């Protein structure tokens, strides 16, 4: 299993937007989060729709194409990073230069809507890739929960780190919608916990990401096929309990938690119960019915701040009890 | 092909099930339910409410296990000769496990809906064999004030209860609308929009009809419920209310998992109230883009979808669609 080089100070970032225009509708968050970065001490290469505006998204399929294959074979870049999600990153997959990135690994992040390509990518060329940071809303984010969003960043991609790697769960959290291009006020903090929905354990390869987003690329050469044992990561955000009820009976009918051993479901930002006082993960135990699968909930992997930087298809140990996560494999050099 | 086993014609005097496997329309709009009921019980029909009937769970009609139970009533009931949702919503889905495809096997009936109902018209062609009907949902086809509900329900009778030579030949309705009023009580006529389907890629396609909701669709694909797409078959897709971003997000969905490759032309139906996002683009144009240089036959704004009048189309028989002149013919038998 190939892996891409650790990140260090001094590398290039590049960065591309598969879906949303947001350094066009948001340039204050957007260059707030390129200065975060650039006083780390990274380097920021825009990609080439930087700026550009087309309604709902970047540019042209083709376009969009071209400004990440761009970066893919660019050798002086280390990181491509997502600028943000949206809903048009899967347009994309047919025309990816997959080649260039297995010939040449580098780390591949973002999250969201650009899980289409995070998965595609480590379906293509077996290459771990990463559920994380996307420059704008998590990198011009206003402190206190950047610079948690960062030690994060650092943790996963920068910094040496002996195996079993336990994934810390923050003090706090928020999912507050506010504070975007300008601050008003703090954000209240959140009190954290993991939840222990049903006790237990599981080891295997985690695979998943946005739980919306698959459902775009479900059933094609781009979705890695999910095998009896590995464990299910999932997570979505400002949906309805309508929306999320149908995703997870999608995974049901498609025998998803007949193969799974563990499913780890992240926190719902601004979370729409309909009325009903039901939380995601009730919903979800409804859609199992009574099949005990080991569950932990309220994971800090999502839409809320701070984000943990996760890779994608290496072997972890979810304990649901216990409310630990570890990784067992290797995901980078 | 073989002479398959296929549900008995409608007749006068049948009597129509009804059940609610998502959004429970006939608690938060009553007035609309009893005159869509009133309008079949008008024409002679009899209608039998299923035991979800009035019930509220908030954004569904009841539990997933409640709502299952309601639909299997109906499916073993040998007195039904149509069931049809109410309406739609998102979470039928969630039923496909527990329906009795046995009983449904052992006593076929006109199995009749849309939109988010998909999933059960599909799932039940999957696993039984025996075509369905994407058309009228009690609730908004038939609870439509006049003139429209009565287009639908000319459409609804020569598909399902009068006999047909093959090809059956699909009438272009005259008029048309997606005004979003006159819901449960009527403040003034809906415009008569004069009416035509788009020739957007000319050619011709002849096979299997497959598809529905396209939205609803991704909410079983790959499954066991899902019918596998085969080289030749013609697709069928609507979709309401969404935006652009949300169907290039479907339509490169089908092409990344092959599905152009595999079919011979497309059927697009209108989109209800489709936000551009600002590009001025239509829904095919978007479709077009995602097809790049591949060439399809295509014929859009097809009245089968949340515009009224609504067709009734049945779902897994042959079909000849002929996108240069506008037509579409069914081939093979739906009923006995
Ligand atoms: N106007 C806004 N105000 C607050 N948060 C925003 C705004 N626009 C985008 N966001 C955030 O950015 C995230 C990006 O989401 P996604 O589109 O899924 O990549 C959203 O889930 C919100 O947390
Ligand atoms: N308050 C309303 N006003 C007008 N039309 C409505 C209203 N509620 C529902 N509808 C119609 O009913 C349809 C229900 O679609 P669905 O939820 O997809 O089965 C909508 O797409 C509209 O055409």
């Amino acid at each position: 299993m190939p892996l891409p080089k650790s990140l260090k100070y001094g590398d290039t970032i590049g960065i591309y937007s598969p879906s949303s225009p947001v350094t066009y509708t948001s340039p204050k968050r957007f260059e707030r989060a390129k200065s975060y970065l650039l006083q780390k001490g990274f380097h920021i290469l825009e990609g080439s729709l930087t700026g550009r505006y087309d309604y709902y998204r970047s540019g042209s399929i083709q376009e969009r194409a071209k400004e990440l294959n761009a970066l893919i074979r660019n050798p002086n870049v280390s990181c491509i990073m997502s600028t943000i999600g949206g809903m048009n990153s899967n347009s994309l997959l047919p025309y990816i230069d997959y080649d260039a990135f297995q010939n040449n690994p580098k780390i591949m992040i973002g999250y969201s809507d650009a899980t289409a390509l995070l998965l595609g990518i480590y379906a293509k060329t077996g290459i771990p890739t990463f559920y994380g940071p996307a420059l704008v809303p998590s990198f011009g984010e206003f402190e206190p929960f950047v610079d948690d969003t960062y030690k994060y960043f650092l943790e996963t991609l920068l910094h040496d780190q002996a195996l079993p790697y336990n994934i810390k769960q923050p003090l706090f959290w928020s999912d507050e919608f506010i504070n975007w291009e300008e601050k008003t006020k703090e954000k209240e903090l959140r009190p954290n916990n993991w939840i222990s929905v049903t006790n237990g354990q599981a080891t295997g390869r985690v695979i998943g990401g946005n739980l919306n987003t698959i459902q775009g690329i479900w059933g094609s050469p781009y979705m890695p096929c999910i095998q009896e044992g590995d464990i299910l990561f999932i997570e979505d955000s400002r949906k309805d309990a309508a929306t999320i009820e149908r995703s997870f009976s999608f995974l049901k009918i498609n025998g998803v938690f007949d193969k799974v051993s563990g499913i780890i479901l992240g926190k719902h930002e601004q979370f729409d119960d309909c009325g009903t006082n039901r939380k995601p993960y009730e919903i979800l135990l409804e859609v199992l019915q009574n099949q005990r699968i080991p569950l932990l909930a309220d994971f800090d992997c999502c839409h809320t701040h701070p984000m943990i930087t996760m890779p994608i298809g290496v072997q972890v140990k979810m304990d649901a009890t216990n409310k630990t996560i570890h990784i067992l494999e290797k995901w980078k050099i």
